[PDB]
């Protein structure tokens, strides 16, 4: 970047909020994935939406790529500056506004995390349910289309994003559903909000998200259930879903994952395990518990090991499964798969994935949101063993392709980033790809909005 351009950036956001220092750029050139760090040419922290617009306009008209950056917890290299450019760290815009408890809605800026929002909402009787394991920006969660353990009951970001404020690549300000609007449903025009959820910073910069809030559950009960086999745990999961038990959380861990979590946090039996949580009244909980225990017993599940103090450490361990897996081989990095299949095909593909991990030399732990037909294989890689990273690539792709063969998707929540671009082309085919590209081209004609990602 030229010095004239850097001074132009400083004129918008202020000297302290522009950095070309190598260390600062390197810290903003990677996320939590194994994708190689690719430092931006500068990092910029805009202080308000007017500054975001003016930084975007400056970059766009100068031919400088723009990389939106939230909390950097992505796992597909979304923030990697594969063509250099300006990294826009959005987290100094950190205010919660328009809290409408009577309407179950709130507006958050990119610096607001889920933990910050729910702390703000303590004693309101309301909460925000979508719970990635990481302390992630809620606008980043909108950008990636995130879900979490609670999604099986309370929905994904796509279900819970009501409106988005977006700075388009050339600086124009769009409110996808209209400025200040919030409602339960609409047929007015084309739904622009859903286009920008899961766009990963390639269609514009999300500067606020309007979120659906939910009432806190009347009562909660959590438990773990150990099984003799992966087959038994996943069969139980499918049968719980087909019996329409409204479980709040149903999380799978294989024996490797359970052992890793034990060592990193817990003392559960080392076995394929379900972490379960139920919401309702006492009578409603007792009914759900009886029907769920009946199904798990049919498949050899243990009596439920019951679990606020215990409950929080249970889900804290689950939320840290990524780091528990990494701790199995200190110094390694990791790649997560994220396929999601029709639920009736979930037993085949998890059992097959377990057998393929056993039969390979790779270290993999299995965990995830099986209530959605979704799961993660966390594959460890030595950053210096290029042959191991080739085998982890080949394994991840082969699993992705098996998911596509079963009518599923290559990613349930993490997104495409740099890692799944070929799988996406296979998933939606030539007309799907061209349509997606035409949408990208109308919003970002010069191709400067986070280039090299998704498409
Ligand atoms: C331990 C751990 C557990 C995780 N668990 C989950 C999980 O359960 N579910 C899940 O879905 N993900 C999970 N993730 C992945 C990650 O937390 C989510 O993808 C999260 O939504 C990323 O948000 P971020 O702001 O940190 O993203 P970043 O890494 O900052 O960015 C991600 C992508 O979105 C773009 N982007 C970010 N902010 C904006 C914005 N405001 N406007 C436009 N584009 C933007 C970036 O350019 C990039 O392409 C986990 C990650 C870790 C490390
Ligand atoms: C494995 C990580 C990336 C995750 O998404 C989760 O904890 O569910
Ligand atoms: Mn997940």
């Amino acid at each position: 970047l030229s010095q004239d351009f850097v001074e132009a950036l400083k004129a918008v956001v202020g000297s302290p909020h522009v950095s070309t220092a190598s260390a600062v750029r390197e810290q903003h050139g990677h996320d939590e994935s194994m994708h190689r760090c690719q430092p931006p040419d500068a990092v910029v922290w805009p202080q308000n939406v007017d500054q975001v617009s003016r930084v975007a306009s400056l970059c766009y008209n100068q031919g400088v790529p723009i990389i939106p950056f939230g909390t950097g917890t992505g796992v597909e290299g979304g923030v990697c500056a594969v063509q250099g450019g300006v990294c826009i760290n959005l987290t100094h815009m950190d205010q919660i506004t328009e809290l409408n408890t009577e309407d179950f809605s709130v507006v958050v800026e990119p610096g607001v995390t889920r933990k910050a929002l729910n702390t703000h909402l303590r004693d309101s009787g309301l909460w925000f349910p979508v719970d990635p394991g990481a302390d992630a920006s809620l606008c980043g969660m909108a950008a990636t289309g995130a879900s979490g353990t609670n999604a099986v009951r309370y929905g994904t970001m796509r279900d819970n994003v009501i409106n988005l404020e977006v700075v388009l690549p050339d600086g124009r300000l769009l409110h996808t559903a209209g400025r200040g609007r919030h409602y339960r449903k609409s047929a007015a025009g084309y739904n622009l909000t859903g286009l920008f959820v899961g766009s990963e910073g390639t269609l514009g910069i999300i500067t606020s998200t309007t979120l659906r809030l939910h009432p806190a559950p009347e009562a909660t009960v959590a438990a773990t259930c150990a099984f003799p086999s992966v087959q038994a745990a996943v069969d139980s999961t499918v049968q719980i879903l087909q019996a329409a038990v409204p479980v709040a959380r149903i999380e799978f861990l294989d024996d490797v994952m359970m052992d890793a979590c034990n060592r990193h946090s817990l003392n559960c039996p080392v076995a394929p395990t379900l972490f379960l949580e139920f919401h309702g009244s006492q009578q409603t909980l007792a009914e759900q518990l009886q029907r769920t225990e009946a199904i798990t017993q049919d498949n050899g599940g243990s009596h439920f090991s019951w679990a606020a103090e215990k409950r929080n450490e249970l889900w804290a361990a689950r939320h840290n499964a990524w780091y528990a897996a990494l701790a199995l081989s200190p110094g390694s990095k990791a790649y997560s798969t994220d396929v999601c299949v029709p639920i009736s095909r979930l037993p085949e593909i998890l059992v097959e994935t377990k057998e393929e991990i056993k039969a390979s030399k790779l270290t993999g732990a299995i965990v995830g949101h099986v209530g959605d037909g979704n799961f993660h294989c966390i594959l460890l890689v030595d950053p210096d063993d290029a042959e191991e990273q080739r085998r982890v690539k080949a394994f991840a792709e082969n699993l992705g392709r098996r998911a596509l063969a079963l009518g599923g998707t290559c990613t349930g929540e993490h997104g495409i980033g740099l890692g799944k671009r070929q799988l996406l082309q296979e998933e939606v085919g030539p007309v799907g790809v061209e349509t997606m590209r035409q949408l990208k081209n109308t919003l970002d004609p010069r191709g400067l909005m986070n280039p090299g990602k998704v498409l």
